[PDB]
C-alpha cells in the first residue's frame, strides 16, 4: 500500500487521471510517510540512512535526510519545511493543482482553506455525481495518514520513552528551548517528518553520549526548518539536475550553475580506488535521549511525543 | 445537404470532460424551416408543439403557414400558463438553476443577458480542468448560439430583412397599419424570440392584396407583460389535455404530484358508431393579431429571412 | 454485502469472549436504516416496517416507518424510545452493555468524554497493545465512519435539502418548526436520521397537496427524547407481540405481569379468518413532511437530510 | 493541421460578382505563429518584415522570439515613417479610398471603426446584385475578420488571456511595474493591433524572474500620438536601404518618382577579399520597451493566447 501522503493527488475533473510519480520507497513501511521523489519535489530533501556501529559486531541504522538547498540560495528558498504561519508563501500552492493543495492544507491544519476548496468545487457542474467521492477519497486518505502520525488521535498508541530536544543547550537538563516550542507547534505528520529527516547531533543512550556531528546543519526558527548553518557562510551543496525538471516544461526558468573547467580525468585516475567521502549536507540538529528502558528497535511506526 | 441541426438547443453539452451528452432533438431539427427550434425542445422548454396551418385557395392553390399548439392545461394558473416569458420574468418562469449550464447559457443568450453568461464564464474559469478542454466546448456552444441569434437578428451586419410583411399582435388599429401595447411589448424581444413568436402564433387575420382572410374569430393567446401567455382574452381557459409529454424518463428520480381527469364509461361502442368520420382536432392553436402581405412581396420564399417588426 | 448496522462491530475488548453480534439479515440492506431490525428492537424498542403510499391509478411508493414496542402499562423512562443526549446514560443501562456497545453508544451521542474514559480505562490491561488497541480502534473507526455517513456536516458531505421535516405540526404549513424541532436539531446526525426513518409524518405535502396519513401523533419529541406516549389520553394498547421480541441474559431474573385472555376463541377464529386482517401495532406518526416541486425524493442512494 | 489561413487580409475578395481575386499571401500565412498577418501583407501595408530573434544561454539551450524590421528609408519624413498608425490618423496614413472594398472593410474593423464599415455596407447595398453573391461575400469577409479579431481581443467571452507576461514601452518606470504615455497610447489600440505590435516590436530589455537581459542599448521605434513610428529617439534616422526589387510593384499604371541612392565603383575585388566572414545584417529591427516574465509562467507555450497587460 502506498503510504506517501501525496499519493492521493488526482485530478478533480473526471476525464484526466493523474497517478502521481512516486518512488518505489513509497510502499515501504519505514518511518517516513512520504516518498523520496515527493520529498525532493516539495520539501527538497533526499532520504538516507545513518548507520551507527558498535565496536565488535552490531550496527543499527537511524533515518536521516540531506537537504538540496544551494549555498547561493537565500531567503524563502532556504526553508525546507515551512511553518504553518508562512507555508502558503514558501509553497506556491496556487500553481499546485487542487488535490495537492488540499493535502498541503490538511498537513498544516488549514481547515478554512480546505473548506474554501470544498465550496469552489461544489459550485461547478459535474461535482455532486462525479467529483464527490473523489475529493472524499483524497481527504479520507490524507486524514487517515495524518491521524496515523498524530499522537493525540483517539486511542492512538504513542511512544514516550525517547525524547528529542532540537535545542541542545538544556537537552542534558531534560528541557528544550524556543526551537522545541516551535517544533511542538507543528502538525503531527510534520513533527514526524522532521524527526525523520533531521538526525540528532547528540545521542544519549544508556547515559552514553554518541555525538555524531560537531555542528548543526539546520535550524528551527520561526520561518520553519531552515537549511542554514548558524555560523558563517552556507554549506557548498551542488545539485546537478533531473530531480524536479518535471516542473511545467513550458515554464522558462533561469539557473546560475557553477561549472569547473579543465581535464579532471588524469587526476581522477590518479586517486580512483579509494573509498569516497560523500559531499552531501545531512540534517543534523538537536539532541535525542533513548531513556534506558525502551523499545527503540521496533520495526513499526509509533508516533513519538516529547 | 441542408441537414444541419438548426435547433438552438442543439449545442447543449456537459462542461466537464465526462458525462457525454447528446441532447434529444427531434428529426425536424434538421429541416431548414424558420423555426430554428426542434419539436422536442419546443415542447420541453416552451411547451408548444409544431403544427402547420394550410390556407386553401378556392380553386386548388393551397399554401401552408407555421402554427403551434400550446400545451397548457386549463386548470393551470399563474406563471404556469406563460409560453414564452418576457426578458424580465424568464429567470422565474424557467428554473434555470435546475438545468445543465449549457442550457442556462443558451437561455441567457436568448434574452440578451450578458451579465448571467459572464457569471457562468467566471464560475467555469474557477475550475481546475477549465483551460484543458472545457474552454473549447463552452466557446463552441457560445459561438453556435450567437450564430443562430445573428441568423435571426435583423440588425446584424448585412442581415437581409424582408419588410414586405407586417404583423401586429394588437388587432385594433392593425387595419390602420398600426400596432398597440402588445406590439410594443413584442418589440422588446430578442430577434430569435420574435421569430419564434411569429412562427408559433398564427394571425387571426391575413390581409393579402386587400383581401381579408379571417381564420379564427378569437385569439387563444395574449402578449402581456409576463410574455406570450396561453389564456383566452375572456372567460375560463380552453380545455386542453395533452397526455404524452417530455415528463417520460426526464427526471425519473423526482417525485411529482399531478391531479388528472379521466372518464369512467365504456366508449368503444360509441366510438364504433362514429368511427369512419372526419375528425376535428381538439388542440389549441396560437391565434392572435393581424398580418398584412403587401401587394408587392416575396412571401412565397424558401430561405428564411428575419422579418422586421412594423 | 457489507453490514450497515451501527452495532455491527461490537467485539469483545479482551480477545477471549470472541463472538458475533446477532445482526438480522436486513443489516445488509442500505435503506437509510443504519441499524438492523434486531438491534433496533433490542436497544430502541422499535420494529421496522414499510408504509406504502398509493396513488389512484398504479404508482405506489414506499416509505419507512417503525412500530414501537412499549406496553400501555409502562411509565417513565420505560416509555422513551430514543433518549436525549442528556439522559441516555440513565435510560440505557450502559454498565450491562460490555464496552464496545458502550463505545458505540457514547459516539452516537457525541459523548467523547466517556469514549476517552473507556480508552483510558482499557489502556491499563496487560493485553492492551498486543491486539485490543487495534480492536478498539477498528470499532471506533467503523462507528465514526457510519456517523459521518449520516452526519451532513462532514466535509464534502452531500446533503439533500429539497425535503423538510417538522415534528411540531402547528406552523409546518408556514415552513417553520417548534420546540420539538428545536430539540430534534440538537440530536446527532445518526440519531436524526434514525428518527426520520422510524417516525413517519402524519402529513405529507407533496408540493401542493396534503396527504394526511394519521389524524393524531402516536409519539412525541420532548426533553426526555423521542417518547411513545400519546399526546392525549391513556396510552395505546400494545401487546408487545408476545415473547417474539427477545431475551438477553438467562441468569438475570425479572418478573413480568402479562395480561391473559380467557376463553375458547377457536370458533370465532375461523369465522373471522375468512377475512382480511387489520394489524393493530402502533406506528410512529408525528409532524409534517414537505417535498418541494423540485427534488429527488425517489433517490435510491441514501443522503443525509438537513432541515 | 496547417491549412487554415491565419492572415487577417486573406478574406479580401472583390465584392462585384464578376471579377475574381486571389490574395498573394505568403506561405507563412498558414502557420499559427501568433502573427495574424502574412509577411507579404505586413510588408505591403505596415512596412515591416518578419524575423526571428534567437536568444541563447551559455549552455546548449536556446529559445526564439519574434521581431520585425521596418522598411522606412532614412530620407522618409512625416507620416511616411509611421509603421502602425493610431486609430485617429490611420485613415490619413493609409489611402483607404484607393484599395477598393474588402481590404478597406478589414482595415476599418482593425481600428474598430463601426461607422465607416456601416457606411461601406450602406453603399454596397444599393448595388443591383446585392442579394446575389455580393451579400454572401461581404458577410463572409466580415465574419472572417471578426473571428480573427476575437482571437486576439482579450475582452471576448471565454477568451483565455495570458497574464504571466508584462510588456511596457516606456522603460523609465518599467522597473517599477509602471508604464507611461507610450503604454497608455498602446492600451488604446485594438486587440489585434496590440498583438501585432507585441509580435513586431521586440523589447529592449527582457527580465526573467529577476535576471535582466538587455538586447539593444537604444530603442529603434517609438509609440507616439501618431502611432508606432520608425523614428529613433536621437538624431538622424537609421540608414535603411530599401530593397526596391523586393517591395511589390503594386500598381503598374501609377507613375511614382523615387529618388533612389546609388553606390559607384567596382566592389567585386573587395567582396572577394571579404568573402567567408559571417555577415552582420544591416536591417533595422524594432526594439523598444521592457518585458517581464513572472517566475510562474507559460512562456514556451505553442498555442497563441492574447497577452493582455495586468
Ligand atoms: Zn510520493
Ligand atoms: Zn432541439
Ligand atoms: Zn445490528
Ligand atoms: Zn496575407
Amino acid at each position: 500500500v502506498n503510504r506517501c501522503i501525496f499519493a492521493s493527488i488526482v485530478s478533480f475533473d473526471a476525464c484526466i487521471t493523474y497517478k502521481s510519480p512516486c518512488s518505489p520507497d513509497a510502499y515501504h513501511d519505514d518511518g517516513w510517510f512520504i516518498c523520496n521523489n515527493h520529498l525532493i519535489k516539495r520539501f527538497k530533501m533526499s532520504k538516507m540512512v545513518l548507520p551507527i556501529f558498535d565496536e565488535d559486531d552490531n550496527q543499527f541504522k537511524m533515518t536521516i535526510a540531506r537537504h538540496l538547498v544551494g549555498n547561493k540560495e537565500r531567503g524563502i528558498k532556504r526553508i525546507l519545511i515551512p511553518s504553518a504561519t508562512n507555508y502558503q508563501d514558501v509553497f506556491n500552492l496556487n500553481s499546485m493543482m487542487q488535490a495537492e493543495q488540499l493535502i498541503f492544507h490538511l498537513i498544516y491544519n488549514n481547515e478554512n482553506a480546505v473548506n474554501t476548496i470544498c465550496d469552489n468545487l461544489k459550485y461547478t457542474e459535474g461535482f455532486t455525481s462525479n467529483t464527490q467521492r473523489v475529493i472524499h477519497s483524497v481527504y479520507a486518505t490524507t486524514k487517515s495518514i495524518l491521524d496515523t502520525t498524530n499522537p493525540n488521535t483517539f486511542c492512538s498508541r504513542v511512544s514516550r520513552d525517547e525524547l528529542r530536544f532540537f535545542d541542545v543547550t538544556n537537552a542534558r537538563a531534560l528541557r528544550g528551548g524556543a526551537g522545541d516550542q516551535l517544533f511542538n507547534n507543528y502538525s503531527g505528520f510534520l513533527q514526524n517528518l522532521i524527526r525523520r529527516a533531521v538526525a540528532p547531533e547528540y545521542l544519549q543512550i544508556d547515559t552514553e553520549e554518541l555525538r555524531f556531528r560537531n555542528c548543526a546543519t539546520c535550524i528551527i526558527d520561526e520561518t520553519g526548518l531552515v537549511a542554514s548553518v548558524p555560523d558563517g557562510p552556507e554549506l557548498y551543496n551542488p545539485i546537478r539536475s533531473s530531480d524536479i525538471m518535471r516542473s511545467q516544461p513550458n515554464r522558462l526558468q533561469i539557473r546560475n550553475v557553477l561549472k569547473f573547467e579543465g581535464d579532471t580525468r588524469e587526476l581522477d585516475r590518479t586517486l580512483s580506488g579509494y573509498e569516497e567521502y560523500p559531499t552531501y549536507v545531512p540534517l543534523f540538529l538537536g539532541y535525542q535521549i533513548i531513556n534506558s528502558e525502551n523499545n527503540f528497535l521496533r520495526n513499526d511506526f509509533i508516533p513519538r511525543a516529547n
